[PDB]
């Protein structure tokens, strides 16, 4: 037969234990997979018990998420808590600052007041509060912690889990008796979301900070629902159901966390899925997965959540956590001038080691204003930037149809010489794109060569997911067959980025040392145009997926690498789509479609910023800058398209196509649309869930 031991659960306190072993025996009654319970005192202790292999799973608020995230830990979100009503069901909640009705104060008339907080490093009772109440605050910067700061600015507080010793003040509103006052647990009664709630009812504070449903939650009687108002951003008040309207923050919903190692995701997804059938939402009255002993509340899950979500592979907590509130919990650990340094300073993903250098270069000359991170992938770039880890890149239109329904958006886009209408142009900046060519280049030899019979052959790609390359051939020839199966279009290719194993890297020949084969990103020396040009210049393909340039940058002693200085222009063709050749400087006449410009994304927090820094420095060391090419220039990297294309005449502005659906427009975008239902990756997967 098989076996399987058991998922271990982490308890943070005896209550919990209680309804985890009472969890544990209806499992076993129902003949449901195994749980078994594991008990500590505190969330950080769940969080070691884990990382150590003493536990496999802990239902955490976003607060914790952050620091379970950390090193050594390593843990990951794996569910997600749903909210709401099973209509309309959502993994978010909001942070809301709750008063009593009969006071005019408002959210910036705190200082001197009373408060009550769900506990030190959550979400709704510590982080979105301080985080936005922090200009009002004076403090310092480190090494003074943040807390004595806000001991300074209420005159009395309940804040769970603050140190008594250190911060008396902030633990002086708790009603918890002995060595219980102020405790991270339910020792402590004015604890997390109700425990704050109960904190102002009893009239010991004047302002609760807890999410939008408590009030529901506690108070049956909604005649005395309407004792209470919001505090809303806009320094009002409006009543309590208009949470939508009034909060201080809509934040990720809480997940239950595990290794990102050996984690057992699918057991706990499998236990929880059985679990929240069964035991969900009044569904049995032997066990309530989402209900609390009215001694207590909360316990192990959130009291009245309606059920799980499962988190897709690819996010970590800071993707989980969003760019907004991961980098909001970073700054309580920062001062002012860091933090504005942080946001003055544009940081440049580089795809590979030879972007990396050339970012390098750049950022000793940017006078502080670009710094470079780096990944081996496009799509690790744009989680980086997601993440607020870094902030922009320049990318084909393939990418940013991924980036774009990741939330980022077009800011500045590589203009390209001007078919014969502009001069080493003044007014490149403001001169609208106008796209590029996607040919497919043949040697001239090959003479029975056509469009018509190309199915089969040998393939040379820039990468998958990229215009020329990949979405336009390939979609092409999709909308022929109607075959999701693209590793059979031809007999062999370099697709960079595809599976090593698949005979669409069977060509791909890897770096100068035969590591990183079918590797999307320039060490594989396939990748790209040229790695794609040259793919074909030297025989391993029959067919190459590039745009006309291309091929007049790489022959008649315009390239002199070793591999293609004794090419000539006249050895290659293009197929038209009609079934016809023609030479490479008719392209005009004989392309598969017109791609829409590599432009250079970002998130929105980021693009007045972007867009001064790139223009200030490309009046530096751009075509015609001051400073090339005498140190830097920044289009150029000798044949290699490094961060950007060699041909960038400029970064022009967009003239209102400011998201990628005006950018790509309507026809590309549904090609892709298209395509990606073929397969789509782990970021387009991990996108679609934080989006909802
Ligand atoms: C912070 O500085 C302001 C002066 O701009 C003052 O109103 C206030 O008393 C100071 N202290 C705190 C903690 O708000
Ligand atoms: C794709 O299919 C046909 C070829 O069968 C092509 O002519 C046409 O452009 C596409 N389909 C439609 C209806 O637009
Ligand atoms: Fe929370
Ligand atoms: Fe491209």
């Amino acid at each position: 037969g098989r076996r399987r031991r058991s998922v271990q659960w982490c308890a943070v306190s005896q209550p919990e234990a209680t309804k985890c072993f009472q969890w544990q025996r209806n499992m076993r009654r129902v003949r449901g997979p195994p749980v078994s319970c594991i008990k500590r005192d505190s969330p950080i202790q769940c969080i070691q018990a884990i990382a150590e292999n003493r536990a496999d799973a802990v239902t955490l608020d976003g607060g914790f998420i952050y620091e379970a995230g950390l090193a050594p830990y390593k843990l990951r979100p794996v569910a997600a808590e749903v909210y709401g009503t099973e209509r309309q069901p959502r993994t978010h909640y909001y942070a809301v600052a709750v008063v009593k009705k009969g006071g005019s104060f408002q959210l910036n008339e705190l200082q001197g007041l009373k408060s009550c907080h769900t506990g030190l490093r959550r979400t709704a009772g510590w982080n979105v509060p301080i985080g936005t109440l922090r200009p009002f605050l004076n403090w310092t910067g480190p090494p003074e912690p943040i807390e004595a700061a806000v001991a300074r600015f209420f005159s009395a507080s309940c804040v769970p889990g603050a140190d008594k010793g250190q911060f008396p003040n902030l633990c002086r509103l708790c009603a918890g008796t002995g060595e219980n006052k102020c405790a991270f647990s339910s020792q402590e009664p004015y604890f997390s979301y109700s425990g704050a709630f109960k904190c102002l009812r009893d009239g010991a504070g004047d302002v609760a900070f807890i999410r939008e449903s408590t009030v529901f939650e506690d108070l049956s009687d909604e005649a005395e629902r309407d004792e209470y108002e919001l505090l809303c951003p806009d320094n009002t008040r409006k009543p309590v159901d208009k949470f939508k309207d009034c909060h201080l923050a809509r934040v990720p919903s809480h997940a239950v966390v595990a290794r990102s190692v050996n984690g057992k995701e699918d057991a706990i997804w499998n236990l929880l899925r059985q679990a929240q059938e069964k035991f969900g939402k009044d569904k049995s009255p032997k066990f309530q997965l989402f209900g609390s002993p009215s001694g207590q509340k909360d316990l192990l899950f959130k009291d009245s959540a309606i059920g799980f979500s499962r988190v897709p592979p690819r996010i970590d907590s800071g993707l989980y956590l969003g760019s907004g509130y991961f980098t909001a919990i970073q700054n309580l650990r920062k001062s002012e001038e860091e933090v504005a340094a942080r946001r003055a300073r544009v940081v440049w993903c580089a795809v590979g080691e030879q972007e990396l250098r050339k970012c390098n270069q750049w950022s000793g000359l940017s006078e502080g204003s670009v710094t470079c991170s780096s990944a081996s992938t496009t799509e690790d770039c744009i989680a980086l930037v997601l993440k607020g880890e870094a902030d922009a890149m320049s990318l084909d239109g393939g990418y940013v149809y991924t980036a774009g329904k990741c939330g980022l958006v077009p800011v500045l886009a590589e203009n390209y010489k001007s078919q014969q209408s502009s001069d080493p142009d003044p007014n490149c900046v403001d001169r609208p794109v106008e796209g590029y060519l996607a040919v497919a280049v043949v040697r001239r030899s090959d003479t029975s060569l056509t469009w018509n019979s190309v199915k089969g052959k040998k393939s040379c790609h820039t990468a998958v997911d990229r215009t020329a390359g990949w979405n336009i051939p390939m979609g092409l020839l999709f909308n022929q067959t109607g075959s999701c199966k693209f590793d059979e279009y031809f007999s062999q290719s370099c697709a960079p980025g595809s599976d090593p194993r698949s005979n669409l890297c069977a060509l791909c020949i890897g770096d100068e040392q035969g590591e990183n084969k079918c590797v999307p990103n320039s060490n594989e020396r396939y990748y790209g145009y040229t790695g794609a040009f040259r793919c074909l210049a030297e025989n391993a393909g029959d067919v190459a997926f590039v745009k006309d340039v291309t091929v007049l940058q790489n022959t008649d002693g315009n390239n002199n690498d070793a591999w293609a200085k004794d090419l000539k222009l006249a050895d290659f063709a293009l197929l038209c789509l009609d079934g016809k050749r023609k030479p490479v400087t008719e392209a005009r006449s004989c392309h598969l479609a017109m791609a829409p410009n590599h432009a250079v994304v970002s998130r929105m927090d980021k693009v007045e910023r972007l867009k001064q820094v790139l223009l200030h420095q490309q009046a530096k060391f751009g075509r015609n800058g001051s400073d090339c090419p005498d140190k830097f220039c920044l289009f150029q990297s000798e044949t290699k398209n490094l961060l950007f294309n060699d041909n960038t005449e400029c970064l022009a502005r967009l003239h209102g196509k400011t998201t990628y659906e005006k950018y790509l427009g309507p026809q590309y975008v549904a090609g892709i649309t298209n395509l990606k239902k073929c397969s789509t990756s782990p970021l387009l997967e991990a996108c679609e869930f934080l989006r909802k």
